[PDB]
């Protein structure tokens, strides 16, 4: 099912995946298939008085290898090896061709910072984000199972069905895919 | 001469601009018109053991306002009020209507990190770029005329000719532009 596919550091995109961008009007871009369920929730959050924005939508393989560099970088100027950093940077920043940005089914949204704080948008996405579609993707509790440390803006678009699911579960998608398989 | 349209406060972009862009392979979008300088850019720097990206082509007018609202909201976070928050914000981030991001003209451009550090693809730029046609639009010591702070990564293109005189004459763009007349 489209809306669940699992990427992640052991399941890169496929080769050739087929993708239709929409365009939004901040120039980011997402799949034209999630467009009215993320208006729908910028609209729901705006009729709350909280003020998203979409930092990141799709990203190209090249677009993710320079948000990595760039990570690396910064571990580089905290004191670590470049190995080091590689390592670190990679619980904050996917390698190339294991984003779910590629896909452009994630948004990392974050706020308009004049109207909302980002943490008034990252409290409303977690207990609300689940009922237009999207998760939160990486959230602390499951560090040890994503791989990827907290990251409040990353929403991932599963679909509403799925999304209600793994938030009453409590899960990560990682868990809510296995115990799919499983039963 | 289309490339050395000035643009601010004063001069904001054009009713119905006509920008014909082009996708990157990072995603980002320039002008056409200025591909082949860029890639010129790009081949000379990575010939030099330099190796820049591009972090910023284009940009909407919402995409524009996004950036300015969340500086604002850094300044207004650091105890400046509403008013300051704005004045400050402007000074690293042009108001929607007046970017030359929002032309397809100006790039953004940083070092690709693991290769080279910003500041040798700044020194870099600073000594080459108007050999592309693209200058340091806002130099430190003009930051009183362009109204706009020291921002060692933005790159205007305004051709060859015109950036090896601006870069010769040691002059920002707002000067150049009065030379004219
Ligand atoms: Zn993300
Ligand atoms: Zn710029």
């Amino acid at each position: 099912e489209w809306s669940l596919i699992l990427v992640n550091r052991q399941n890169p995109i496929p080769a050739q995946y087929d993708v239709e961008l929409e365009q939004l009007s901040n120039g980011e871009r997402i799949d034209i298939r999630i467009s009215p369920y993320l208006q729908d929730l910028f609209d729901a959050a705006r009729a709350d008085g909280v003020y998203p924005i979409v930092a990141s939508g799709y990203r190209t393989t090249e677009k993710q290898q320079e948000i990595m560099d760039e990570k690396v970088a910064e571990y580089k100027a905290k004191g670590y090896t470049s190995a080091q950093a590689k390592a670190e940077a990679e619980t904050w920043v996917a390698v190339p061709g294991t984003s779910e940005h590629q896909l452009g089914l994630a948004v990392d949204i974050n706020a308009d910072g004049i109207h909302s704080t980002g943490n008034e948008v990252y409290r409303w996405l977690d207990e609300n984000s689940y009922r237009f579609g999207f998760i939160r993707r990486y959230p602390p509790d499951k560090t040890e199972i994503t791989g990827v440390s907290n990251e409040p803006w990353h929403y991932r678009y599963v679909g509403i069905e799925a999304a209600t699911k793994i938030y009453h579960q409590g899960l990560c998608l990682e868990e809510y895919l296995n115990t799919e398989k499983l039963e």
